[PDB]
C-alpha cells in the first residue's frame, strides 16, 4: 500500500545507474512524516560488488522493483499493528547504493558503480516537499541495520537541508534500529573497521561534519560507529539495539554447548553495548539475540521493564513537546533471552 515513485532527478541513481526512488503512502490530515531507510549490508570493492550484483540485485538496482510494497511494523497504517504512528505519512526508501547510505559518487568512466546513498536521501526529501512534506511538523528519519547506521550518518544533514531550503519549523528526528555497532575484538580472527575504511574511499563516503572534524582525514570510518558519532549529533535520536545483535556477532566471528571463553565473550559484548547506551537518553535495548525490529509485524511484542517499543517511542514524542512513560530502556540481564519477551525465531 506504499506506491513507488522513481526520482525525477534521474542523475541520483542506484549502484547500476538505474534511478533511485521511494515508496509513499500519504496521510492527508497528518503533519507527521516517517522516512524509513532499508538496510542490507554493503559492498566495498569491484569484486564483492559484482557478486552482490549477481545475487542481491534489488539492493543495487531499481530495474526489478515492484510498483507497491506493504507497510509493516512502524510502516503499517493499522493502529493494531502500529500503535505509534499509524496515521503518519509513510515513506520507505529502498537501499540500492550498498554504501551504508554514505556515498556521493556517480557511475562514470572511472567508476563501475554509483554510490549515492547520501544524495538519495537528500533528493527524496527535496521531492517530497512538493508532495506535502512542506507542511510537516515532524520528520522522523528511521532505518534498520545499514539503514539504522544511515540514520546516524544523515539525520543532521536532513535537518541542515531543510533549514537551508527555508523550512526551519520541521522538527527532524532520528530512529536508528540495529545500526549501533562496536569496533571490538573478534572472538576469532570481515573486521568492520577495515571494510568501511575501504568502502569510504570506494564510495566517496561522507560523514556528519562535527564527527568528520573530530576524527579528520583517513579516520572518518570512526563515524560509522554509533557510540562515536552519536555524541556529535544535534538532532534527537532514539537508539534501538539488541544487546546481542546477530550482525555484531557475525562480524565478531561468533557462530552458535557454549564454553567459558565464548560465554565470557558474549557477556562482555552485552556489557559493552549497555555501557555505550548509558548516556543515550532515548534508547530501547533488549537482551536478545536478534537483528532489526521496527518493520517487523510483531515489533509490538518485545518489552523492556514492561514497556514496549511503540510505547517508548510515544513517550519520546511526549518528552519532545514522565510518570510511567519511560524513554531509556536498557536490559541489565547478561545473557540472550534472559528477557522473556525476546523474539522466538
Ligand atoms: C548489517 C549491517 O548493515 N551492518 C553490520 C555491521 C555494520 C553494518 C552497517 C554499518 C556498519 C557496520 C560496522 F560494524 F562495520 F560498523
Ligand atoms: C540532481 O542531483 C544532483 C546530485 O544530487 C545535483 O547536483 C543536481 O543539481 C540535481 N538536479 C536537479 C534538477 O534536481
Amino acid at each position: 500500500d506504499l506506491r513507488l515513485h522513481l526520482l525525477l532527478n534521474t542523475s541520483v541513481t542506484c549502484n547500476d545507474g538505474s534511478p533511485a526512488g521511494y515508496y509513499l503512502k500519504e496521510s492527508r490530515g497528518s503533519r507527521r512524516w516517517l522516512l524509513f531507510l532499508e538496510g542490507g549490508w554493503y559492498c566495498f570493492n569491484r569484486e564483492n560488488c559484482d557478486s552482490r550484483y549477481d545475487t542481491m540485485r534489488r539492493l543495487m538496482s531499481s530495474r526489478d522493483w515492484p510498483r507497491t510494497r506493504t507497510g509493516t511494523g512502524i510502516l503499517s497504517s493499522q493502529p493494531e499493528e502500529n500503535p505509534y504512528w499509524w496515521n503518519a505519512n509513510m515513506v520507505f526508501i529502498p537501499y540500492c547504493s550498498s554504501d551504508v547510505w554514505s556515498g556521493a559518487s556517480s557511475k562514470s568512466e572511472k567508476n563501475e558503480y554509483a554510490f549515492m546513498g547520501a544524495l538519495i536521501i537528500q533528493e527524496v526529501v527535496r521531492e517530497l516537499l512538493g508532495r506535502g512534506l512542506s507542511g510537516a511538523k515532524v520528520l522522523l528519519l528511521a532505518g534498520s541495520s545499514a539503514g539504522g547506521t544511515g540514520v546516524l550518518l544523515n539525520v543532521d544533514r536532513v535537518a541542515e537541508q531543510l533549514e537551508k531550503l527555508g523550512y526551519p519549523a520541521i522538527q527532524v528526528r532520528g530512529l536508528a534500529d540495529s545500526g549501533w555497532f562496536l569496533d571490538n575484538k573478534q572472538y576469532r580472527h570481515c573486521a568492520p573497521t577495515e571494510a568501511i575504511r575501504r568502502g569510504i574511499r570506494y564510495w566517496n563516503g561522507v560523514v556528519p561534519e562535527r564527527c568528520r572534524r573530530q576524527f579528520q582525514e583517513g579516520e572518518e570510518w570512526n563515524c560509522f560507529f554509533g557510540y562515536k558519532v552519536y555524541p556529535t549529533l544535534r538532532s534527537p535520536v532514539f537508539v534501538v539495539q539488541w544487546l546481542f545483535d546477530e550482525a555484531q556477532l557475525t562480524v565478531d566471528n561468533v557462530h552458535l554447548p557454549v564454553q567459558e571463553g565464548l560465554r565470557l565473550y558474549i557477556q562482555n559484548l552485552g556489557r559493552e553495548l549497555r555501557h555505550t547506551l548509558k548516556d543515550v537518553p532515548a534508547s530501547f535495548a533488549p537482551a536478545c539475540l536478534s537483528h532489526e525490529i521496527i518493520i517487523r509485524s510483531h515489533w509490538t511484542d518485545v518489552q523492556v521493564k514492561g514497556t514496549s517499543l511503540p510505547r517508548a517511542l510515544h513517550c519520546w514524542d511526549r518528552s519532545l513537546h514522565l510518570k510511567g512513560c519511560p524513554v531509556h530502556l536498557v536490559d541489565s540481564c547478561p545473557w540472550p533471552h534472559c528477557n522473556p519477551s525476546c523474539p522466538t525465531g
